[PDB]
């Protein structure tokens, strides 16, 4: 009596399809708002509770959400987390010499599994946290689960539907996210090109 859920498979797809009217009409920056859902929704949830119904009902009440407030800028911190029932937790790159305190987690793509090993070993992050990380004007959410295992959430739009959660240990993640968000390199590429291209964001956010 129940649907086919991250309990049980290691990735699951939304219903609703990649163009859907709803998804279409809204833009891809109604992404950030849709990854503020996701947190909320899958930071109170258990692994058999994410099936492909939650998935649509993250895009929709994301979308709906979104529609309320927008009119553009849409970071995290432009979003009121309180009316996600979020709330935000200091996280950053204390290694990196032009961080201060408050600001996200920033860097480059090669930092990923830093980020993510500083992020599943900290005090200061309890777990289940959620990461919400923007690069190039998409963004994804990566729920750091207790068990050890991380489910990502993309909304992207794959295979034809309008997201997809994947349920990763620490290599698997590391893997998917340079197929998410692939790096660009050439050679002879400046830091300073690399930096262009290759930065991203990230925000840590708890219930």
């Amino acid at each position: 009596e129940e649907q086919d859920s991250l309990a049980a498979f290691s990735r699951i797809e939304a219903n609703i399809t990649q163009y859907d009217p709803l998804l279409d009409n809204a833009g891809k920056s109604a992404c950030t708002c849709i990854c503020l859902k996701a947190a909320e929704m899958l930071l109170e949830a258990s692994p058999d509770q994410v099936n492909a119904g939650l998935i649509d009902d993250i895009l929709v009440e994301g979308v709906a959400d979104y529609n309320r407030f927008k009119v553009e800028h849409t970071s995290v911190e432009n979003y009121e987390l309180n009316t996600f029932e979020l709330k935000r937790l200091e996280f950053r790159d204390v290694d990196n010499p032009f961080s201060a305190e408050g600001n996200p987690y920033a860097g480059t793509l090669d930092s990923f599994a830093k980020m993510m090993e500083k992020a599943s070993d900290s005090k200061d992050l309890p777990k289940p946290v959620a990461l919400v990380m923007t690069k190039s004007n998409m963004t994804i959410t990566i729920v750091i689960r207790p068990d050890g295992k991380y489910w990502l959430f993309d909304p992207h739009g794959t295979n034809g539907k309008g997201a997809y959660i994947e349920s990763c240990n620490t290599d698997e993640l590391i893997k998917k996210i340079k197929e998410i968000f692939p790096k660009t390199s050439y050679p002879g590429m400046t830091e300073d090109e690399n930096l262009g291209f290759n930065s991203f964001e990230a925000y840590a956010v708890r219930r």
